[PDB]
């Protein structure tokens, strides 16, 4: 009929009560030494299921895991973050629901120096025997008998450079006996609560989300049928390959979820730029004038860096279905992490500054002018970019706009609740673009990740549906892409034209500095010195032969599965080469290197159980083998690796392709008889 319940469900999704969240957290014990926030039985926790039966089912599983990760956030800040303590003078209190709101005062300089805002959780402690003689730290709070968590509710600047604070605590907490009028109470920040609150909102409002069924069942919509001519038109107009054009036309033509799988270097972000232009132009091509809200598209990614990349790439405009550029109005919601004038000029705050000028350089007017400008800028916008978390910001929630279409880049690098946040504005189409063949996003709680909390929604949906695959890679030399294609993509991942020309390098003319080589080191620990020695000797040969012609600054990375090996690798490289290699070689584990790439990569394999185990090894090998563009030198002991199918496949593939070399310390030295004798007899 007439579904005014859309407005009612919108209202529910945007006004979830946070009090139940703080009913839990404000009864936690900051001093608790545990992986878990309380002593409830471990069986209250369970794995993220592949398939959920209802919103209540989802909430039963997911809420403990969200709170577990939040607990670990408290512990990590307590045990590492060295937040700076301060003190307050207590005033009156007011009972509200299951809470006390406690009023206090503190100097503005202290609020600034200690970085306190209305988003923060703090901890209070009673430390009557403290003397200013000593420096106070969060260790003093961790060891204190009497502590109490408090949520900063309100901060109001007063006349004398002071601030009126409202702190919220739990009614039940015995610490209120210390909060007598005019008492001095010591405090330290625990953590910012914004990210948690937004995820909790999504979790608890889930039943009202338009796409709740597809979420619970992790079931994207079925493909519809699309015109071949339309795909050809998009291919030509957007300068895309076939797989990219198919992914755009199919995913925009249907409602609900679509998954676009992009291996390394296959144009995930480029395809999103095509989605934006194609969506906006086909939507713009659908007795007094009616007033309509302007269609928008909401574009998100997990991190500030990924959002800024999209923003930067949109500044060259987007294109309509006929290939003509147009310049839609773009707003970046949320300040970025980095400083970039290109990104700054797109942020809502700067667009407001430019819209209102120096008129208010009187405070009533300044705030009003800013709010009117904000409303105008958002109303006339075509594209809103934000992080997933930032999509929940007040500035979007107060626009009165349905974002029926949401696009998510880097969609495998977020927890599930995070990917759902932007769907709260009536999301009926969600196109998620990601690479599932990488390590899952890092979470602080190992216990939570053992329950699969570290799994994206994309990955859960991939179990039930085949994504649109982007099948041409534009980064790696063909000798480097060959085995990843055959081993992980059925040989169907192609190279862009001229990958051999683009990635040809001068050292490729000197064996064994080839584009692709497995070095079988002829020689239950997690380190191997002989692999380090061979890595050093390869890089030394490279440098001796080429560093009077080529600047190796930023060109090399050395990775391994194991941190023990990389500690030893860095130590030996530092001893042998001294400070001269700092700017040339980055050292990390495979896991730590996931978002990085280099012209030259050396892998120290060291050595090679379950399905969870095989999955982590599959992801690590996908990552390791795609980090290099021009040269990848894989160092290992064949017998110590061949118990893994992945490594045995890699080694036998390399033999088949004549890309296996025998190595040992001294093998590049013709005068080293001891080494040439080891080699010769082989
Ligand atoms: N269809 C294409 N034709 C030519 N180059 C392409 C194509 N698609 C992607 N590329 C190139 O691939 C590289 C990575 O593109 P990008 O959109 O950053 O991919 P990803 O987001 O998947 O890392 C860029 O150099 C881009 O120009
Ligand atoms: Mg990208």
């Amino acid at each position: 009929e007439l579904a005014k319940q859309e407005l009612e469900h919108m209202r529910k999704r945007l006004n979830v009560d946070m009090n139940p969240l703080y009913e839990i957290i404000l009864q936690w014990d900051y001093t608790r030494n545990s992986e878990y926030p309380d002593d409830e039985p471990i069986g209250n926790y369970s794995d993220v299921k592949d398939f959920f039966n209802s919103p209540a089912d989802y909430q039963k599983v997911m809420k403990p895991l969200l709170l577990l990760e939040s607990w670990q956030g408290l512990c990590s800040s307590r045990d590492r973050e060295d937040y700076k303590p301060f003190s307050i003078i207590v005033g009156n209190r007011t009972a509200v629901s299951d809470f006390y709101d406690v009023y206090a005062s503190v100097a503005k300089q202290v609020i600034q120096d200690c970085g306190i805002s209305e988003s923060d959780l703090i901890v209070m402690a009673y430390l009557p025997d403290f003397r200013p003689d000593k420096r106070l730290s969060s260790d003093d709070f961790k060891k204190a008998q009497h502590t109490c968590l408090a949520k900063v509710r309100t901060l109001k600047n007063t006349k004398g450079g002071n601030v009126d604070v409202t702190l919220r605590i739990h009614r039940n907490h015995s610490f209120s006996k210390f909060l007598t009028l005019r008492s001095e109470i010591y405090c330290v920040k625990v953590m910012q609560m914004t990210t948690i609150e937004r995820e909790y909102s999504t979790l608890e409002g889930l039943e009202y989300y338009d796409l709740v069924g597809q979420i619970l069942q992790a079931k994207p919509s079925p493909p519809v049928n699309v015109d071949a001519a339309e795909i050809e038109t998009v291919k030509k107009s957007y300068k895309l390959n076939t797989s990219q054009a198919e992914a755009i036309v199919n995913s925009v033509s249907k409602e609900g979820f679509s998954l676009i799988q992009g291996p390394p270097g296959t144009g995930k972000t480029k395809t999103i730029l095509g989605i934006i232009g194609y969506f906006l132009s086909t939507k713009n091509a659908s007795n007094t004038e009616q007033l309509l809200k302007k269609q928008k598209i909401l574009i998100c990614a997990p991190s500030n860096a990924a959002v800024d990349e999209i923003c930067l790439r949109l500044k060259s405009g987007v294109y309509d279905k006929q290939g003509h550029q147009f310049k839609p109005q773009l707003v970046r919601v949320g300040r970025s992490d980095v400083v970039n004038v290109a990104i700054k000029d797109l942020t809502l705050e700067e667009l407001v500054d430019k819209r209102i000028g120096e008129r208010n350089y009187n405070y009533r007017n300044r705030d009003l002018d800013r709010r009117n400008a904000q409303a105008h800028i958002l109303a006339v916008s075509d594209i809103i970019c934000s992080t997933l978390s930032g999509s929940a910001h007040d500035v979007l929630a107060t626009m009165g706009i349905k974002f029926d279409t949401v696009i998510i880049d880097e969609a495998c690098q977020c927890t599930e609740l995070s990917s759902i946040i932007p769907l709260r504005y009536g999301g009926k189409r969600c196109i998620m673009v990601g690479d599932p063949n990488q390590l899952p996003p890092t979470v602080l709680s190992g216990a939570a990740s053992n329950f699969k909390y570290n799994q994206s929604l994309f990955v859960r949906m991939e179990k039930n549906s085949s994504p649109y695959l982007l099948d041409v890679q534009y980064r790696m030399h063909p000798s480097i892409s060959k085995f990843p294609s055959s081993e992980f993509y059925q040989g169907r991942l192609k190279d862009g034209p001229g990958m051999d020309i683009l990635n040809k390098r001068p050292w490729h003319q000197l064996e064994p500095l080839a584009p692709y080589k497995f070095f079988d080191i002829i020689s239950m620990s997690y380190t191997n010195m002989e692999e380090i020695r061979v890595a050093i000797e390869l890089v030394d040969y490279l440098f001796r032969k080429f560093d009077n012609k080529i600047d190796f600054t930023g060109k090399i990375g050395i990775i391994s599965p194991y941190r023990e090996q990389m500690q030893k690798m860095r130590k030996e490289f530092a001893r042998y080469f001294g400070g001269m290699i700092n700017k040339s070689i980055d050292f990390n584990t495979i896991d730590g290197f996931q978002g990085q790439e280099k012209e030259i990569i050396l892998i120290s394999c060291v050595r090679a159980k379950s399905s969870v185990g095989f999955l982590k090894d599959f992801r690590r090998m996908n990552v390791a083998l795609t980090r290099a563009k021009t040269s990848i030198w894989v160092l290992g002991h064949q017998r110590s690796l061949a118990k893994s199918k992945l490594w045995r496949d890699l080694i036998e593939d390399a033999k088949d392709r004549s890309c296996l070399a025998y190595a040992c310390s001294g093998f590049l030295d013709p005068r080293n008889n001891r080494a040439q004798s080891i080699l010769r007899k082989f």
